[PDB]
């Protein structure tokens, strides 16, 4: 038997099953050395009987059944991984020539569900020999395969939580409804642990069925790279508050610089003239960033954002991590990555980054895998945990962080209140963001040709979970994507989460 994937609470997501497929003998000569026939009397009447239990019209079961110089007929998908009860009702039917072939299946309970992550095995028709060709099924094959007595593969237990996973599956639905993107994802993590309770992206495909297996072949989280907006000035303002250059309260010039011969500006253009350090963060004002990384200066920048381990795989436990790269090759490419284009990352860089936020300085390695044991010796092959990837930050920092994040979402002047929430204390960073052209070109163009992120965290201050979700070039509602961002997935799936997680406020949201 081939091991079985488990969620966090051994709820399962992945086993092997035993189903069966129809053969008919149409031949007579099945029964010239035996008493009762062998083989397919009333073509017809056989034929009018296997419909209404199988999925074809009695008309194409004859087709079938009429073929000639065969012995020995099947009907192709529709024929194929039938349940025991579907043969019991065949088998009552005693028809002759037809016998039911017992193949094993892998079975994947909840069907299109962190599709992406857990990815899929393919069988071969010969031997019937299952090998995984994405996510957790190809990354621990050898684990997972009883061939690498008939024995038992192992297990796999990963930190998803199903009834988030949830949460997670049904929000992400309703962005491919409202905005028909091009990419979408959402992540949930254990502010505390780096476990990642929860993980969907769109496009992706039903590891039941086989359905647009393909396509993209890449994993969000782990094996796509992104020029991740506004979200990633929390780092770079991170490194200020640190160097001493940020000051709430300590006024800067906004408006436009001149890098390069080039007029990068606040997203107003104009600016809002000399303002305090706390309200142009709170805005997301581009000058702020670009003043900071002058006061620090472009070498300690770099040993930053390092520090803060982008342009290097986090060494999660997936195949091909992409490590994408740190924009710094000119003096543009450098001003540009401080509010988050040129620079690469994957989603999970961002998600290790920001846990430093919550955990004293402390970037966590986020982790996926719990356990990799055999469930007869039970002899934990692997077994995950909470590392740390690094301290690039002190608590102080952290702390001063974490109020500005309050303010993007809790300040008077908010340009992010659409990200609040019903009985629970939000924050976070807002990130909205132009996109690469895919082959050559330098972005891609249209009304409104954006990666809208968010990357909040309740509840505020001692937060339970980190939620990023990112949304790529909406093909639909592309201005309300704009204005909205990817508040109408967050909402719900931190709100959800919270209620499950148990946590309260004012109602208790019985």
């Amino acid at each position: 038997m081939r091991g079985k994937i488990y969620d966090r609470n051994g709820k399962v997501l992945a086993e092997d099953v035993e189903r069966y497929k129809l053969v008919a003998v149409i031949d007579k000569k099945a029964s010239a050395n035996s008493k009762k026939p062998r083989h397919v009397v009333d073509k017809k009447e056989t034929a009018k009987k296997l419909s209404t239990v199988i999925n074809m019209k009695p008309e194409e079961i004859e087709k079938r059944l009429s073929q000639k110089k065969a012995f020995q007929i099947e009907f192709g998908r529709k024929g194929t991984n039938l349940t025991y009860q579907d043969k019991l009702k065949i088998e009552k039917m005693n028809l002759p020539g037809i016998s039911l072939l017992p193949e094993t299946e892998r079975f994947y309970p909840n069907g299109n569900f962190a599709s992406h992550l857990i990815g899929r095995a393919q069988k071969n028709p010969d031997t019937g020999e299952l090998k995984g060709a994405l996510g957790v099924e190809k990354i621990f094959d050898s684990y997972l395969s009883g061939s690498k007595q008939p024995k038992r593969g192992d297990d796999v237990h990963l930190t998803i939580d199903s009834n988030i996973q949830v949460f997670v599956e049904e929000a992400l639905d309703g962005m491919v409804e409202r905005y028909q993107p091009k990419d979408l994802f959402a992540v949930v993590m254990d502010a505390k642990t780096g476990e990642i309770l929860a993980y969907s992206q769109r496009p992706t495909f039903n590891p039941e069925t086989g359905k647009d297996f393909g396509k993209k072949w890449a994993n969000d989280l782990y094996q796509n790279t992104y020029e991740p907006g506004s979200t990633f000035k929390s780092y770079g303002l991170a490194a200020a508050i640190q160097e001493g250059a940020f000051d709430p309260d300590k006024k800067y010039k906004s408006g436009h610089r001149d890098i390069m011969g080039s007029r990068i500006s606040d997203w107003n253009r104009v600016g809002w003239g000399e303002i305090p350090m706390s309200l142009g963060f709170t805005y997301s004002s581009n000058t702020l960033m670009m003043h900071l990384q002058d006061l620090v200066g472009a070498d300690k920048m770099k040993s930053w954002y390092e520090r803060f381990g982008f342009g290097k795989s986090t060494k999660g436990m997936f195949d091909g991590e992409a490590p994408g790269q740190i924009g710094w090759s000119n003096e543009l490419q450098q001003k540009t990555s401080s509010f988050g284009q040129s620079t690469t990352v994957t989603p999970v860089q961002m998600l290790q980054a920001q846990s430093a936020f919550f955990n004293d300085g402390n970037m966590l390695k986020p982790w996926f895998v719990n356990s990799v044991e055999n469930p007869v010796s039970k002899r934990q092959f692997y077994k995950g945990q909470k590392q740390i990837a690094g301290k690039p930050i002190t608590k102080d920092t952290a702390e001063k962080v974490e109020k500005q994040l309050d303010l993007v979402v809790n300040s008077k002047k908010s340009h992010a209140a659409n990200y609040r929430i019903d009985g629970y204390e939000v924050e976070g960073k807002t990130g909205t963001a132009q996109v690469a052209a895919p082959n050559g070109g330098g972005y891609v163009k249209g009304p409104n040709p954006y990666f809208v992120s968010f990357m909040g965290d309740a509840p505020k201050k001692n937060p339970k979970v980190i939620v990023y979700a990112g949304m790529s070039l909406a093909q639909k509602n592309d201005q309300e994507a704009y204005e909205l961002g990817v508040s109408k997935a967050f909402k719900p799936i931190m709100e959800n989460t919270l209620k499950y997680l148990n946590v309260g406020k004012s109602k208790d949201d019985t």
